[PDB]
């Protein structure tokens, strides 16, 4: 089936770590895409917790997956991708693409406050918006980078009363005025 089952509540980052080695965001996630008029491959919603570094403080703002959806549009990289596919839809055939690859590995990340794409946005309370490959190369963020490996050319975050909404596109897309608005009533309340 689609990836959209394997996303939502599990604690899931902790199910696509061992794997890989408010709500429901989700229908939200998805209205916004769904609600669009440019070809948007995923959104996913980043939501901040807190660390306690070891020896020190310390009150660390940290983003975390939260929710996704995904939209959409060798052999051996192949076999090696089902495997931990079906192993996280196990915990707890059809090929695996690029993007839909990247969304899946997304689920393992994290970032302290002020750091990366989200962690920049949030601290910052920023829209960062990188449209084109040279947009994503050029930035000095290891997500846009890894981002645009896997075929994407817009990586969008923007920051939320609760975090950090990313939207993705295989497309160079332009930032539009509507798809903001909608970002405010989806996720700021
Ligand atoms: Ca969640
Ligand atoms: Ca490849």
């Amino acid at each position: 089936s689609s990836i959209n089952f394997l996303t939502s509540d599990d604690d899931a980052s902790a199910a696509a770590m061992e794997a890989f080695i408010e709500d429901t965001l989700q229908q939200r996630l998805q209205a916004l895409i769904e609600s669009a008029g440019e070809n948007w491959t995923y959104a996913i919603f980043w939501q901040i917790s807190h660390d306690f570094d070891s020896s020190t403080g310390d009150n660390t703002v940290i983003l975390g997956w939260g929710d996704g959806y995904y939209k959409g549009e060798a052999e051996q990289e192949h076999r090696k991708r089902v495997i931990r596919e079906l192993n996280s839809l196990i915990s707890g055939d059809e090929e695996v693409t690029d993007t839909e690859w990247f969304f899946l590995v997304s689920m393992t990340q994290s970032f302290v406050n002020g750091v990366g794409l989200p962690g920049e946005s949030f601290l910052n309370s920023r829209v960062i918006w990188l449209s084109g490959s040279g947009a994503l190369t050029g930035s000095g963020c290891e997500r846009a980078g890894q981002g645009q490996i896997y075929g994407l050319k817009t990586m969008v975050c923007i920051a939320t009363q609760n975090g950090v909404v990313e939207l993705g596109s295989s497309e160079v897309i332009s930032q539009s005025s509507d798809l903001m608005h909608k970002v405010n009533n989806l996720f700021n309340f």
